[PDB]
């Protein structure tokens, strides 16, 4: 039997099949492994943040404003926590030498990753927990 007997059969039998819906993997955030986490990792003058989820915006924002105060009142620079509003939640400030993030009185609590910090050196790459919501501060353009 020259025919049919020489048919390759697929090994590794799979009867535990599922529907191939076709999940398409991709990336959108800049996540190339930082060569030297220092001055060349960090941005120059301006920096950026992405909102990982929150009523504050839920988008990505550029900070080139010397002092950006997070509140929720018409006179506040940016709107932060809407559902659980502290009059003065947090304040993101960019300084000619360094980046600094200060809690100005968030009742929900401002935590860096999982660390309670009322003042923190603003780090690019880590996520700032604003109450329950999630904001990530990243290194903006060094260009």
């Amino acid at each position: 039997m020259s025919d049919n007997n020489g048919t390759p059969e697929p090994q590794v039998e799979t009867t535990s099949v599922f529907r191939a819906d076709l999940l398409k993997e991709m990336e959108s955030s800049t996540g190339t492994a930082p060569a030297s986490t220092g001055a060349e990792n960090l941005p120059a003058g301006s920096a950026l943040l992405v909102v990982k989820r929150g009523p504050n915006a839920g988008a990505r924002f550029l900070l080139d404003q010397p002092t950006t105060t997070a509140g929720r009142h018409p006179e506040s620079d940016i709107f932060l926590d809407d559902v659980t509003v502290s009059r003065r939640h947090a304040e993101f400030r960019i300084n000619e030498g360094e980046f600094e993030v200060v809690d100005v009185g968030s009742l929900n609590g401002t935590y860096v990753n999982r660390e309670p910090r009322n003042a923190q050196v603003m780090q690019t790459g880590d996520e700032i927990q604003i109450g329950k919501f999630r904001l990530v501060f990243l290194a903006g353009p060094a260009e």
